[PDB]
């Protein structure tokens, strides 16, 4: 496929440069090359920012980067979202958004899993809604992504009540 031979060609360009230890404006240029890659190979604008963010996120989670440099990572993937047409809140959600499905996809445990909950509200809160909206937003992201995962009824009443302290901890 020509969408998918991008998608590979963004994501060795994209996970080399990350591991050559590149600071964020280097890595500003990289990501954009990327982006402009996707678009050229039949992906619209705002899915090829999607792309290109979600390659940087997932390669630094597997990296094990501890919460200051991924927080970065995240306001990174989000600028270059809003730079391609994407609603800054929009973006903030679709950055939360795939940390934690990836989280949640490669098996961390409660303990990390509302560390990067905790990671996903911060980020939500610093752009744009409120403490109590960006922990209903994060719950809302945990709880879809393991129905839709298929996770079964034990595991969600745990999923639950991840999501439940996540909520009350945050002033609901």
């Amino acid at each position: 496929d020509r969408e998918e031979a991008a998608f590979l060609a963004a994501s060795i360009l994209i996970q080399h440069a990350h591991e050559q230890g590149k600071d964020d404006r280097e890595l500003e240029k990289i990501l954009e090359i990327a982006i402009r890659i996707l678009e050229k190979n039949g992906v619209d604008r705002e899915e090829a920012a999607f792309l290109a963010a979600s390659i940087l996120i997932q390669h630094a989670h597997e990296q094990g980067k501890d919460d200051r440099e991924l927080e970065k990572i995240l306001e990174i993937a989000i600028r270059i979202l809003e730079k391609n047409g994407v609603d800054r809140e929009e973006a903030a959600f679709l950055a939360a958004s795939i940390l934690i499905q990836h989280a949640h996809e490669q098996g961390k445990d409660d303990r990390e899993l509302e560390k990067i909950l905790e990671i996903a509200i911060r980020i939500l809160e610093k752009n744009g809604v409120d403490r109590e909206e960006a922990a209903f937003l994060a719950a809302s992201i945990l709880i879809q992504h393991a129905h839709e995962q298929g996770k079964d009824d034990r595991e969600l009443e745990k999923i639950l009540e991840i999501a439940i302290r996540i909520l009350e901890k945050n002033g609901v």
